[PDB]
């Protein structure tokens, strides 16, 4: 269980999410923030739950859709996860 | 130290905090998100609420009594390891900075 | 790979930022949020707050947090918190590079 990270320009989200649903991924969450600096600039952050064993997959997709050819193009942190539940049923890891 | 992040519908947060009160759990902080999950995308409220690793489950089985409609979107909850947790103002550290009586 | 993430008052982010520059931070993300604790102000419900979000090695860990505290803190209920949580990678979109190459200048 890891967490994908991904802050990068916002009108590329598009091209990068629908990657990511090509990937198999069943869901991300996307807030606003600004980044610094080269002084704070729009950028997005996504937040993705995956597999251990797809983490380097579904990055090399997001860096692929989230080039461009210009300096401040994002950045992208894995983190561990320790659970994860789905609130409707209750579910846990795997399941959720 | 346990770092439980949870996306719920919106209109859901008062009831959490309450919950959350009602656990004894004292500050949390909101943040506004868009997600999906089975253009597309919903606006939902991420809880970052950092708590006691013996008060994690109690806190889930709360949140998710208070953020459950039943039906599809309800959202997730991720619980994340915290390496340190100050409090800024004192300079208290684990369990006194997420704690006040 | 270490990420510091400060949550502290609006108002006290320019100042934080000084003390980055002079701590010799490259980048930083910062996103507006509202908190809930024992500062308020019907009533004042969820406060507006910064959140801070800075991925460094863990050697300059402490060293930045003591520089944070140092600049947001004021005294009084409302300042904020501070948790730092375990980086397993860290990539530039740019060019590709890993951990350290990817977050330093
Ligand atoms: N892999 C994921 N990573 C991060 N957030 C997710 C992920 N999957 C779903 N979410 C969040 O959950 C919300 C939808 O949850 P959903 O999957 O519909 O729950 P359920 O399956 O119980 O209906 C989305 O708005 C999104 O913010
Ligand atoms: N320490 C950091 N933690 C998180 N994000 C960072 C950090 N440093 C830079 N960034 C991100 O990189 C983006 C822009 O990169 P910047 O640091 O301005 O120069 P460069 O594009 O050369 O890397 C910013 O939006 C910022 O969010
Ligand atoms: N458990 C928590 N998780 C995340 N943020 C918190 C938590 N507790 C407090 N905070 C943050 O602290 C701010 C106010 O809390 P407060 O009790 O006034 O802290 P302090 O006692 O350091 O002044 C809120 O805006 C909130 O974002």
């Amino acid at each position: 269980m890891k967490k994908i990270e991904a802050i990068i320009r916002p009108f590329k989200l598009d091209e990068v999410k629908i990657a990511l649903v090509n990937a198999g991924i069943v869901g991300m969450t996307v807030s606003e923030v600004r980044g610094f600096g080269r002084e704070f600039l729009q950028k997005l952050k996504l937040e993705i739950v995956v597999e251990d064993a797809q983490v380097d997959t579904v990055i090399d997709k997001i860096v692929a859709a989230a080039r461009t050819g210009e300096i401040g193009d994002g950045k992208i942190f894995v983190s561990p996860v320790d659970q994860t539940i789905r609130i409707r049923t209750g579910e846990k890891n795997a399941d959720a």
